[PDB]
């Protein structure tokens, strides 16, 4: 569960919630009201409430007096499973009891102010057996309507509406149990379905999809998402689903692999990590990288450390990658983001058993292309060209104001990859390998659908992102990037 996240509470409401309904060790997370784009962890300790800032400019969640994390769920799990780690003066803050949110605003199935006719239209056109939604009742204010489609324009399927009464701060379907929130009600009737008098089982199988759009209508959806904004509601609804992606990251936590990570808590999932087989004959199989498969593949990786440069080249070699996309400068804000893992132009360098020649560098407005020759030492016939695309104009914080630059870059990367017979996955990296990396990969995936299937294809931005996030933690870090993905897709369709 991710019930500890409250999307619409102020710091004052948070303070009162913890003092009146919480105990020492109670906590919640919320979006920052003082500075949008930031978050706050509000914790009760010794009868008083502490507010801890969580910053995210696009690379990771940075907790004050704490560590750097790929998601808020990974952050919460870490402190709930590793005590004495979160520090104030040096005092230890304990996250013991998540204070649960009753607000349905970020539920996939909740549609708030939506009319019964619009809901029946959506369920008829986009629905399937067990598709459901919850909307606010217009006739009886304060009440709700649960609409479910069941079946297989021939009457083989139908929509059933169930009234949800809100009586004295609790929710019920006219009889039986009375629930503290719409979520508890939905969860209960998902496990224990209501059976109609003549036998129809009202299965709440899956929330109705309202995010899948036809590509040609992107501008229309972007316009709707810009109204009071829709982008934030959709992004936060996708964020709520991150609790389902807490997969094991054991290999990255091993003592011998600790120093191979740029950020100690930003780790590759064990089930998709790139396993290195060269093996100098103790632990030579690890790199902080994951294979990203749509549904052309990618490897999403962090910026090299001085001690991981040789592992990076072994990975590029093993996977037969011919294209690298670097989305960061080596130094940003005086901080090292990626070490220079390539030789100077015309120079030849050995990185362990791998040999790399920088043949030629070409400078474009937004990027530099480096033509590299990679081979294994003592094996001349293993030589292959590796094209390194280094995007250099991405801002220090946030995203570019126009996606034109990124799109032209991605179009070039795509054409290079397509021209090379049996090229392995495209390697993509930034600093932590999750924010800018995930942003570039998601745009690439979406535009690839528009290339193949044309402008009448179906695209679903949150579905694509959830799919990439199941293969590497926190792929696409912020709301700014989420909106940038929609803007990029919109610009592409418009220039077609
Ligand atoms: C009005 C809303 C108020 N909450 C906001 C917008 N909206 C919505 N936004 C995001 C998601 S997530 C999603 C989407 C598609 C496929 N898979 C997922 C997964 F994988 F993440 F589960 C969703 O289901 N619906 C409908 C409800």
């Amino acid at each position: 569960s991710r019930r500890w996240f409250h999307p619409n509470i102020t710091g004052v409401e948070a303070e009162n919630l913890l003092l009146t309904r919480g105990v020492d060790g109670s906590f919640l997370a919320r979006p920052s009201k003082s500075n949008p784009g930031d978050f706050t962890l509000s914790v009760r300790r010794n009868g008083a409430v502490t507010h801890i800032k969580i910053q995210n400019t696009g690379d990771y969640y940075d907790l004050y007096g704490g560590e750097k994390f790929a998601t808020l769920a990974e952050l919460v799990q870490y402190y709930m499973e590793h005590h004495g780690q979160l520090k104030e003066n040096g005092d230890v803050i304990e996250l013991k009891y998540p204070l649960n949110c009753a607000d349905p605003t970020s539920e996939r199935w909740f549609h708030g102010h939506l009319s019964g006719k619009e809901a029946e239209k959506l369920l008829t056109e986009k629905g399937k057996h067990g598709s459901f939604l919850v909307r606010e009742s217009q006739s009886h204010p304060g009440d709700f309507v649960l609409s479910v489609r069941t079946g297989d324009n021939d009457g083989k399927s139908k929509v059933t509406h169930v009234m949800i009464r809100c009586q004295e701060l609790k929710y019920d379907v006219g009889g039986g149990e009375r629930f503290d929130s719409l979520t508890d009600l939905v969860e209960h009737y998902k496990k224990n379905p209501m059976v109609e008098t003549l036998g129809t089982v009202l299965q709440l199988k899956q929330p109705l999809n309202t995010t899948r759009i036809n590509a040609a209508e992107i501008e229309s959806r972007v316009r709707e998402l810009s109204k009071l904004q829709g982008f934030w509601e959709e992004f936060e609804t996708l964020q709520q689903q991150e609790c389902k992606l807490l997969y094991s990251r054991k290999e990255g936590q091993r003592q011998e692999n600790k120093n191979k990570n740029r950020y100690k808590n930003i780790l590759p999932f064990d089930h998709t990590r790139v396993v290195l087989h060269d093996g100098d004959p103790p632990v030579s199989d690890y790199i902080n990288a994951n294979i990203i498969m749509p549904e052309k593949s990618y490897i999403a990786t962090q910026g090299c450390l001085q001690n991981t440069v040789n592992d990076f080249w072994r990975m590029v070699f093993q996977e037969n990658s011919r294209v690298i996309v670097m989305t960061t400068k080596e130094v940003e804000r005086g901080k090292s983001k990626c070490v220079k893992y390539w030789p100077d132009e015309y120079a030849l360098k050995e990185y362990g058993v791998m040999r790399v020649r920088n043949v030629k560098e070409s400078a474009a407005h937004d990027y530099t292309l480096r033509e590299l020759k990679l081979s294994k030492v003592g094996q001349g016939n293993t030589e292959r060209t590796v094209w390194q695309y280094h995007f250099r104009t991405w801002p220090d914080h946030g995203v570019p104001s126009d996606p034109g630059g990124v799109l032209d870059f991605l179009e070039e990367v795509h054409h290079k990859q397509e021209s090379i017979m049996d090229a392995g996955p495209v390697v993509v990296h930034c600093s932590a390998g999750i924010g800018r990396t995930g942003t570039f990969i998601v745009i690439d995936i979406l535009i690839d659908i528009i290339r193949e299937k044309g402008v009448d294809c179906d695209i679903d931005v949150p579905k694509t992102i959830q799919m990439v996030r199941s293969q590497r933690s926190g792929m696409v870090q912020t709301e700014a990037q989420y909106r940038f993905i929609y803007m990029a897709v919109q610009h592409y369709i418009e220039t077609l």
